[PDB]
């Protein structure tokens, strides 16, 4: 068995081996890279997302979230609050402020010792969520706005035809921007490319051992668990890495650099920050092994965990029992 100890596996691909990513998926798989939940994919050194990122000033962010924490520094849950509309350029110029800015620090690892001492302390502000792409439309290799979308490989897998959409969506960050604990919808694939500015520090748990996460989260939330059976779809719940160990839960970490793509595995339990002002885009996908994981997801009915449109027809095929629980939760 390829990888046991669940490692998070770095690739190097080739322009050559670039060209066809369903291709590249499949052999990293093949050594072993889903079982970490996280691997992280260096682009050859002749690719580039775009000429320059000289023009997205204008971009706005209509619905930034300030990130509010309740609990304690190593076990907390944070609430979105809705902020008023700003550009990319006035959240830069906000994040770059005296108020947030990146404090100085020695080295990553420095960083991440203050992220987890005094995250709770302050609410950052994350635009999150915002549909579209930072992609050249003549990139052709690893283009998140190209990718075959997860309804046709439904349709190829399974034969049946179905409604949705599956677009790119948008992330700027700064210090302390957070994501909460988390596997994908319907434990899809994720695939993140960060364009621009500082880094990402991600946490995965192995999927083997996602339920032993879920049980130390409804350990550490209860009053969360007894609302909802499946409450880490709320996004909300953070646990630090000092926890877990202390819990003797399996998990790795990595930091993520600007120009680099992470891809999270179906099933694959992920929490992290920013470090300072940044822009990723990111992107759900299926392949033909995700099916099996499909049908198994959890589902949230409690109404907290509202999502898309296209998630409504994965549901009602891959797991028709749950179908009209699920859309009561919805509605
Ligand atoms: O970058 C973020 O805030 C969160 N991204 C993801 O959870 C992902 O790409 O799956
Ligand atoms: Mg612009
Ligand atoms: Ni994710
Ligand atoms: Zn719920």
């Amino acid at each position: 068995a390829q990888n046991p100890n669940c490692n998070i596996m770095i690739f190097h691909p080739t322009k050559e081996e670039f060209n066809d990513f369903d291709k590249y998926i499949a052999y990293m798989e093949s050594q072993g890279a889903h079982r970490a939940g996280l691997a992280k994919i260096i682009p050859p050194k002749e690719w580039k997302a775009r000429e320059t990122y000289d023009n997205i000033s204008e971009i706005l962010i209509a619905t930034p979230l300030q990130q509010v924490a309740s609990g304690r520094a190593g076990v907390f849950t944070q609430y979105h609050k809705k902020k008023k509309a700003m550009t990319v350029g006035e959240y830069r110029h906000l994040a770059n402020s005296k108020k947030y800015q990146t404090p100085p620090h020695q080295n990553f690892e420095d960083l991440e010792r203050k992220y987890w001492k005094n995250r709770i302390y302050n609410s950052p502000i994350y635009g999150a969520d915002i549909s579209g792409s930072l992609f050249d439309e003549n990139t052709k290799q690893w283009n998140l706005g190209h990718l075959g979308t997860i309804q046709d490989l439904l349709e190829k897998e399974c034969g049946v035809v179905i409604e949705g959409v599956n677009t790119p969506y948008l992330y700027f960050g700064m210090w302390k921007t957070t994501f909460a604990w988390h596997t994908e919808d319907m434990d899809l694939y994720s695939i993140n490319y960060l364009h621009l500015g500082e880094p990402k520090t991600w946490y995965v748990v192995p999927p083997e051992h996602g339920q032993r996460l879920e049980r130390l989260a409804r350990e550490l939330f209860p009053g969360s668990s007894r609302g909802c059976g499946a409450f880490l779809r709320h996004k909300v719940a953070l646990i630090s890495p000092t926890v877990l160990k202390e819990n003797g839960i399996p998990f790795n970490r990595i930091t993520q650099e600007a120009g680099e793509f992470m891809v999270t595995f179906p099933y694959g339990y992920h929490a992290g920050f920013n470090h300072g002002f940044n822009c990723a885009e990111a992107i759900n996908f299926a392949t033909p092994r995700w099916i099996d994981y499909g049908k198994m997801a959890s589902q949230c009915s409690c109404g907290e965990a509202r999502v898309t449109f296209s998630m409504d027809a994965f549901v009602r095929i891959l797991q028709p029992e749950r179908y009209d629980l699920w859309k009561r939760g919805q509605d």
